[PDB]
């Protein structure tokens, strides 16, 4: 059956919770257990109350995110198709109860300093169900790092980490992220110079430039094992395809064109679209502490422009990884 919040967040862990993120879906908290930071994603399910102005998902509607989080976490421990480029999933729990007052306290501090688009989650009764996803702490998203990266050299490492991770997932799981906006790319300092991946049994390395990328948030994602497909059917969604003000909202339209509004099919070009969006973000909205002033740097800049100009003529992240000149 379900367990109380205390099962997931004993006193200690609860008292150390800071809010780090939010969406229509719910709330993300940072905390510490065994000296180790973790992120807690908390989602209300099965209830009749609107939350942040939308209906709660049923268990059946939240399953696909649970399944896909697990599958992509497991790639860190595989052999033929191995990557750490997704986020480690420590645990999943179904929780019953009102929202812990100590989580409300973390929620209020966030609302005060940063401000929130969400309802104060203080209106839940003691029968309310939540899914609690605990992740390894993956760092801070690429959006919030807009002005924080050192040079375009770092950009190349990020795009390489992202392409390799998506390629490994393509080969293993026929995976599409389908919502890889720069909010869903996390960066973390690493003292490792090379990062390792295996694709179809063949191991290579990517220079880190002191960063480790983690792809998050599998709420729109798709994959399959033994011809069983797990996905979010957005065939009948309206709002997803009517956004503007950012290349992001074009990718929703361009995905729907590629797959003729059939979201069960495998179209790995969706990964190429998102990688083009991210490459576009690197050149147009990221600003670096050190511009390209030396000759070897202006080369890296030209190769990323060339990437941006060409990558849409590749059929998958796999095709990019193995055929694009940026990665030779
Ligand atoms: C879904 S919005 C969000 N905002 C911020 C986050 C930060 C995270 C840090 N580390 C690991 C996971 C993290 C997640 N997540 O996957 O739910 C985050 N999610």
């Amino acid at each position: 059956g379900p367990v109380p919040f205390s099962h997931c967040l004993p006193t200690e862990k609860l008292q150390r919770c800071e809010k780090i993120g939010e969406g229509v879906f719910g709330e993300v908290f940072q905390t510490i257990a065994d000296h180790t930071p973790v992120a807690i994603k908390i989602i209300a399910i099965e209830g009749p109350d609107l939350v942040n102005g939308s209906h709660q998902k049923t268990f059946e509607e939240i399953l696909p995110e649970i399944i896909i989080s697990k599958e992509l976490s497991l790639l860190s421990g595989e052999v033929c198709n191995r990557t750490e480029g997704f986020i480690g999933l420590n645990s999943v729990h179904c929780v019953q109860g009102s929202y812990p007052p100590l989580l409300l306290k973390a929620w209020d501090h966030y609302n005060s300093t940063k401000g929130s688009a969400n309802d104060r989650p203080d209106f839940f009764k003691d029968d309310q169900l939540f899914i609690v996803l605990e992740f390894e702490f993956g760092g801070i998203d690429l959006e919030q790092m807009r002005t924080k990266l050192s040079s375009l050299a770092t950009a190349k490492s990020i795009l390489h980490q992202l392409t390799a991770s998506l390629a490994v997932a393509e080969a293993s799981l026929r995976f599409e992220h389908r919502d890889l906006h720069w909010g869903n790319v996390l960066l973390k300092k690493t003292s490792l110079k090379k990062l390792h991946y295996t694709l179809n049994g063949k191991s290579s390395t990517i220079p880190s430039c002191g960063l480790q990328v983690s792809i998050i948030d599998y709420t729109l994602s798709r994959l399959e094992r033994d011809g069983i497909v797990v996905f979010c059917d957005v065939s009948m969604d309206e709002d997803l395809f009517t956004g503007d003000g950012d290349y992001q909202f074009d990718i929703y339209r361009l995905m729907k064109k590629e797959n003729n509004n059939r979201w069960g099919e495998y179209h790995p070009y969706s990964n190429v679209l998102w990688l083009h969006y991210l490459t576009d973000k690197m050149l147009k909205q990221m600003t670096f502490k050190t511009k390209c002033n030396t000759p070897a740097m202006k080369q890296i800049k030209r190769k990323i422009q060339e990437f941006h100009r060409t990558m849409l003529n590749f059929s998958s992240a796999t095709d990019l990884l193995c055929q694009h000149s940026l990665f030779k």
